[PDB]
């Protein structure tokens, strides 16, 4: 392949840790093309200032009806539960989410590489696993993925710690996060992490993302 | 009066584009903030900004024009036809007409889109880029009010009616940051969760057909 024009940041909230075959709750989707990022400001100082996101970005975030009940867990750093979702109507994973993210993710440059935090651990394989139980292909299929943890712990020991979203984010700026556990929050936190070293980081995708299609599902 | 039963869902909106109505202009952006009748049941002087419902669905894309923006359009947005290309920003198309589709879909029925100065600015021009794409609208069963009109209609109970003046009139504060799609979208939400009951009443009272919505220009 070659370069990435897109980056899609991703974040999604579900009911719970990966052993309880967990559900999504909240996904948000945040594409900027890669002169957005690359024109960003480079750093300066220690520690620098945040990163001001770009002017044009596309965004995307839904609240979705899990088929069980958050854990006591979940639901208490999410803000999310079942019967709060369900009371206010949302519906559950399907075929219309699944044109809704094809129709979103066509209107970006090709190709295009999701980004996610603890992705290939988490992220990736929940969402293989909510798009198998479908009926319809996936929309994914010709989409790039990339963990971000991966990527800034090379960035770092570039230029042991905790590589969680809020540790790094005060690592390099000595500001608190804001939104954590909210799909937007962590996508907006994301992406500030990720304009630290603009240049360097979008290489490192580059030379690191793979075909989504290639994830293997958090569980059957 | 429930001329079509209450919404369920309160579709707020906001268009940025090229430029004003006689320059059959074209939306650069556009956001869609989709909050549920329950959500917008949420004494100061002034009171606080109220904070927004924790469920609640977002879009916001950014989109290439046919032609450039207005020097004063792309100096409040911040958008200009050059950059939205250089981001590869695609045309208003079929695409995006699906997509909001599939949004809206994933409300609860009936849906009513609220946009401040809607009815002459907003409305008319949604009606006519999604005429002109060979996708039939996906709004045609969807409903829609003016909530200028709204606040007019609430401050009535106890001068200048722009998204701006009324959020600082009720606030004493400035909205987080205007002239963008998302930013005036979350500042309307602000303003109509001021009197929640009241102004979900007054949408129920007037919601008309967004099919009825005549287009800007042809
Ligand atoms: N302690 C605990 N209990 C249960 N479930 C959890 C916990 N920590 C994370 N998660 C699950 C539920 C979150 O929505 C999701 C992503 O966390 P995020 O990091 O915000 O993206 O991971
Ligand atoms: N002064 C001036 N020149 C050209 N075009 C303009 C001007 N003011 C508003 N507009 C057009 C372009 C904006 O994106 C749109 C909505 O502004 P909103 O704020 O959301 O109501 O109206
Ligand atoms: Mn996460
Ligand atoms: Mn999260
Ligand atoms: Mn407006
Ligand atoms: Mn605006």
């Amino acid at each position: 392949h070659g370069h990435m024009q897109t980056l899609i940041f991703l974040d999604l909230e579900a009911t719970g840790l990966p052993s309880s075959r967990p559900e999504v709750t909240e996904l948000c989707l945040l594409a900027v093309h890669r002169r957005a990022l690359e024109n960003t400001s480079i750093s300066q100082g220690h520690p620098p200032p945040v990163p001001r996101p770009p002017r044009v970005v596309d965004k995307l975030s839904l609240c979705i009806a899990p088929g069980k009940a958050c854990s006591p867990g979940a639901s208490e750093i999410t803000g999310l539960s079942k019967a709060e979702l369900e009371v206010q109507g949302r519906q559950r994973f399907d075929d219309n989410l699944a044109i809704l993210l094809r129709a979103f993710l066509q209107r970006q440059p090709q190709p295009c590489c999701l980004v996610a935090h603890n992705g290939d651990r988490y992220d990736f394989p929940l969402l293989q696993t909510e798009l198998a139980r479908l009926s319809t292909p996936s929309p994914l299929d010709g989409t790039f993925c990339v963990d971000s943890i991966a990527a800034l712990k090379a960035l770092e020991q570039a230029s042991r710690k905790s590589y969680s979203l809020g540790s790094i984010y005060t690592r390099l700026y000595w500001q608190a996060p804001t939104d954590s556990h909210t799909a937007e929050g962590d996508v907006l936190t994301l992406l500030s992490i990720c304009q630290w070293k603009p240049q360097a980081l979008l290489q490192w995708v580059d030379e690191h993302a793979r075909p989504f299609s290639t994830v293997k599902p958090m569980y059957g």
